[PDB]
């Protein structure tokens, strides 16, 4: 787009704060922002707040929240969709044209790890260039295995493919599929959707911790078969809802926004590779490093 | 297919009667029919009853089918499988000849939402030409929140491929992935697989209800990611059994032939759209939509 | 490759023996065999044991296993990764070079139906040409439904593509996705993954029996919807887990590397195929037969 031509928009923090015991406010932006998604190739990218995927956003079960998309795409709509919520699409999820905001209020009555993404028409075109994101929904009476779990960690896996490349984006196979980590805590890891990052730059736990990871594989077209080398899912939650529990899984499963909490308990030290096992993927750069020191 | 040219066989209403407390006469064609998939595309379907997915079967939970398959195909045998039923395949999901009918017998003792198609060799040949559907099984004593259900739809996923093209049909992407609706009572939509009909003539339902959907993919290639905007889903029944029971889903994963009752509130007034979250597909058809008024 | 060029070493017994109540020693290969794919189709296979899938493992829960690998490969390193194990993946996972024996020690335990492979980078090279197989680790208590059980087998489905062709394996599509099965007991059938064998020489089952089947889709990157035809599974436990029980299922989705126990009854006589119901992977092989007798 001629428009988007040199225009690399330095990335935004996210603006949260609670407004009351049930209520938050929420600022992102929509903007054009410059990624490296593999080794010498940047790909400027469709974002929120300048991170692809988007970032990190915490809720706690039945909070209302009021939403504020700021554009700053100079020319192309954008609006946002969060799985999380309850909301009229038509009118909640709606477009917030070039240099405008707009604020929306819904509520997350269910516990989970949602994707959030652009709705704005279309669909594909906005995901796929990287307009995609995760909400957690804390459930309001935690998960029966939290004092268990020494460790957490989010991870989401998303596709690129040729940039702004609709014919690619429909018939064409993923160029890169790849794995970000996103910061619960400051002092975290928090890091874009590429190839090498977190290979270069493992995830770290100790030798005997339990490790819980919320994932959540937002495609936008690919399903996941999410797998940790050296370990078994001791429990599994579908979709991060406490009810849905699974235990003693080699391999989670994942449909096109879906998610999920598992939990792994890692007994040796060394390296350890986290995949989706569909293994033409992993060779995409969907391969993910745990280093598990004494 | 030299005989198929200008064959055009009109569309013959689905019979169905009841004998006995636990017995059920149905009669089906196999024919073959133009049915229009996309604006000015024009697909000579094989199908039962000249619908394409075919007409909706409902029985109940241990009722014997006594079924009859009139092939008015001039040239092609054709035979139909039902997921629901046990029987023998090489004796009960035989070819019926062209302008011959066969009559089989069988139980249906689980409930559900069971795919049904052709079983005649080559299986993807029929069924990607169109001759697919969904038998839905009863449960002798409901679902567990069927007092909750303000309402109920049936809906299908499909792929349309280059027409009778073996080799796409194999190694090609969907042309087409497309919903359709069933009618379960007189009164509502009864559509067929393509990108259009339930974008311009949208499902209905009011605000605050409960809506239940019967969903069933029958590919015949692909998994289905299934998510309604807007909402997530209160409940969920794997393949319609009411034992496999998740909640607070917000994608669920088709198999191809999977099926699930899912059961979601609309709680604002709008256009919810109803997608495949395997964006690709979303974009080449399989975008349904939901109106939900005051 | 031009070592590998006249090399087709002769499949080896697999080694196995039970050194305490709790510690068993199993031997295997990694070697270079021709297998048969299709008809007229040789495959100079990467191979555990001269079998592709390779041989059938079995211990029980809370076995520790001393295994040693002894590579035959004259040129390409190889290793092993067992998903039933929790271990180091960089010290208990690593490549035993041309020649030699590699000994690691790990514990076995969660019970199910574990995919286990080469580890060897890059994986999906030596995944897809031919190093997979299966491991059972047998509950310590059962399931539940073990006294319904007449009869078992295992089966495994995985994809060929062209031969050791690195471009086709990550973008291509499969040329050939095939089941074979694997013996649990001595007289069980005992084969390769080809696209004809369980077709010519179908399992053997009699009327009214309940069967157990043990499966795992093994990839390298292609989901599976299994599915029997002419029964519904009456029980089906995810990974082989008892605790992970679903029932009333006509297909069961497998992430790659997945595996499940389905359990099924045939109650008439006759040949029942055995399919991926993503019906361009059973045209291309993925087709199996139970035969049921009087
Ligand atoms: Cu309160
Ligand atoms: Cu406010
Ligand atoms: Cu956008
Ligand atoms: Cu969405
Ligand atoms: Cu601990
Ligand atoms: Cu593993
Ligand atoms: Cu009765
Ligand atoms: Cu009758
Ligand atoms: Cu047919
Ligand atoms: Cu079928
Ligand atoms: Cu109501
Ligand atoms: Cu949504
Ligand atoms: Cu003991
Ligand atoms: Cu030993
Ligand atoms: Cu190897
Ligand atoms: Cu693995
Ligand atoms: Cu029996
Ligand atoms: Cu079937
Ligand atoms: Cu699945
Ligand atoms: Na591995
Ligand atoms: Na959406
Ligand atoms: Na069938």
């Amino acid at each position: 787009i001629a428009a988007h031509k040199g225009v690399n928009q330095a990335p935004v923090p996210l603006k949260m704060e609670r407004v009351g015991p049930h209520d938050v406010h929420i600022e992102m932006t929509a903007q054009i922002t410059d990624i490296e998604i593999d080794k010498g190739k940047i790909y400027k990218a469709w974002t929120f707040n300048g991170q692809a995927p988007g970032p990190l956003v915490v809720v706690n079960e039945g909070d209302t929240i009021h939403f504020t998309l700021k554009n700053m795409d100079p020319v192309v709509p954008h609006s946002m969709d969060f799985h999380a919520v309850h909301a009229s699409p038509s009118k909640d999820f709606i477009d917030v044209m070039p240099n405008k905001s707009g604020t929306f209020t819904y509520p997350a009555n269910k516990p989970g790890v949602f994707m959030y993404h652009c709705g704005t028409k279309p669909v594909l075109q906005h995901i796929a260039n990287g307009m995609h994101g995760v909400i957690i929904v804390k459930p309001k009476n935690g998960y029966p295995t939290d004092k268990e779990v020494d460790r957490e960690y989010v991870l989401i896996q998303n596709e690129w493919y040729k940039y702004n490349d609709m014919n690619d984006f429909q018939n064409g196979v993923p160029s890169y599929v790849v794995f970000s980590s996103k910061a619960l805590k400051p002092g975290d890891p928090n890091t874009n959707g590429d190839t090498f990052t977190l290979k270069e730059k493992p995830l770290l736990a100790k030798v005997g911790e339990k490790i819980r990871l919320y994932i959540n594989n937002v495609g936008p077209n690919e399903v996941s078969s999410f797998h940790v080398v050296g370990t078994v899912f001791d429990d599994v939650y579908l979709d991060g809802n406490p009810n849905n529990h699974l235990q003693g899984m080699q391999t989670v499963m994942l449909p096109a926004s879906g998610g999920a909490v598992v939990e792994f308990t890692v007994t040796r030290p060394g390296t350890y590779p986290i995949v989706t096992h569909q293994f033409n993927h992993a060779q995409k750069g969907a391969v993910a490093m745990l280093k598990v020191t004494e």
